[PDB]
């Protein structure tokens, strides 16, 4: 249990945040991913629709049966492309998403062009706010009206968990990036402190702990990437990548973390079943923690 | 970490017990359980010993390949079988064993036969000494000379982790367990505070901090039986069982456990690979908490 009081936020009908056992942990899969198949043309943003569709759906099917919450992590190359993306996502889904791209200059691209729209300002979360960010950047999510963002603390300046607490709220000459996400109108921060590689997950959970035990915001991560990297587990195949997987991402859940960005949308199937049996595990906990469930559609009611 | 000097127990060379991250998790696989398709015959103790010597050769690998030590939980469901399965287990590894019965007169009449042999005296591992212990059995246990038992520290009447101390010390006008064990001459106690289901794996994991904290002794759970009870899960088939069991099986270890019994042996492929993530993780933890690994034989320098 957390000392401070925990935010729980309500983006678009998903709660996110607040004590171990109180929410399900929302799950955030990856769509139009580098790679990612059922798009023909990453530059123009080509894709099956109908095969984006069907992931959509089945996201929406997992969700119902587990009762964990979903937000689409909506990735892009080009600012045309995620255009495009976050266009399809708006119109055949409810589920909020992710601005997502490495490219600094394609999310504020993208954002320019999906203009002031209310339902840009409920559904999007700008990811990220992280160690790069300029004035441009932070003018372009205000002329927006965006209220929520990821607040992305990796940094390989920032190994260690206190000193991503550093990145994240300030230190000597640095505002830090909870403060720079305000600048530009945020008031809900998501925080990821990112993840390094496998091992070091604990240490990405350990900011995760830091963050709720001081300020009480929302803490998550994305290990997806560094358990693709794990070249030594991946080599083996199913199911023992999928079982190493899901330790990794079930170990922040263990430690009281709010959501997992658990990579390619096409993993959804056995992430639900994993993240949902340890939600149960933890929420069958609160009598001994004096939490109460802020929903009846926990995994702990539902998957047995 | 925990307050209390935590007992590690040198069991044929296995090390159980310590501070998180200090020692792997020893892995406890099942064998000639009711159902075991290598058995032809419970009563009589007709089994396929190349198929037992494949799983045992199995252990030894995955074991080397990670770093976590394993015992092994010979089940019999008579005097017969159960001392024909220990006199393979005996010839055909070198690692521990848990002499595990449902029927108390099965254990009790299998230590007749094998007798106060010092091998027995230091790999033989009652599994259980429990709340409605016997004189009987404890005669039998000191007949045997054991020095090595696992305590159920369980009461269905019980439930609170809290209410381990008093399974334990003893409460009122009954013996604790404890207490029972040292009168048959038992001077180490491996702690199963025990699991109803799946969900209550996390008032398990809640009844083995407390032991720890408290008292030191080395603490793990049985999550398997609740498991394979989940049908809705186990006919999912792959990988939905594997990653669900994964989710179970390394949930006690993020809270600090020692020793999981994963269940059937035909299983370890993917339960190793899960734990071993989960062991990795935790060490990794110990660059920030001083915590110094008690052996270089753990997955965090083995697995990547």
């Amino acid at each position: 249990k957390f000392t401070a009081q925990q935010h729980v936020y309500d983006i678009n009908g998903v709660k996110v945040g607040g004590q171990p056992g109180e929410y399900p942990t929302v799950l955030i899969g990856s769509i139009f991913y580098r790679g990612h198949k059922i798009v023909s043309d990453g530059q123009k943003g080509i894709f099956d629709k109908d095969a984006a569709k069907a992931l959509l759906d089945q996201e929406a099917e997992l969700s119902a049966e587990t009762g964990n919450p979903f937000i689409i992590d909506v990735l892009g190359e080009s600012v045309e492309a995620l255009t495009k993306y976050v266009e399809f996502i708006l119109e055949n889904t409810t589920a909020p998403f992710l601005l997502d791209s490495i490219s600094p200059d394609v999310r504020v691209g993208a954002l320019k062009n999906l203009g002031k729209d209310p339902e840009i300002q409920k559904r999007l979360i700008y990811n990220s706010i992280e160690e790069h960010y300029t004035e441009e950047e932070l003018a372009a999510i205000k002329e927006a009206g965006l209220k929520t963002a990821v607040i992305l603390a990796f940094s390989k300046k920032a190994l260690k968990p206190n000193a991503r607490i550093d990145l994240l709220q300030g230190k000597d000459d640095k505002e830090g990036l909870i403060a720079a996400a305000k600048r530009a109108g945020i008031e809900q921060f998501l925080v990821d402190p990112g993840v390094l590689d496998v091992a070091s997950n604990s240490w990405t959970t350990e900011a995760i702990n830091v963050v709720k035990e001081q300020f009480g915001y929302p803490g998550g991560c994305a290990p997806s990437n560094a358990v693709y990297l794990w070249k030594k587990m991946r080599s083996k195949g199913t199911p023992f990548f999928e079982v190493a997987g899901a330790a990794v991402f079930t170990y922040p859940i263990t430690q009281g973390a709010d959501f997992i960005l658990y990579g390619p949308m096409m993993n959804a199937p056995w992430v639900y079943r994993a993240i949902a049996t340890t939600d149960a595990m933890i929420a069958y906990n609160n009598k001994l923690t004096g939490v109460k469930m802020g929903t009846t559609e926990h995994p702990l009611l539902k998957i047995f």
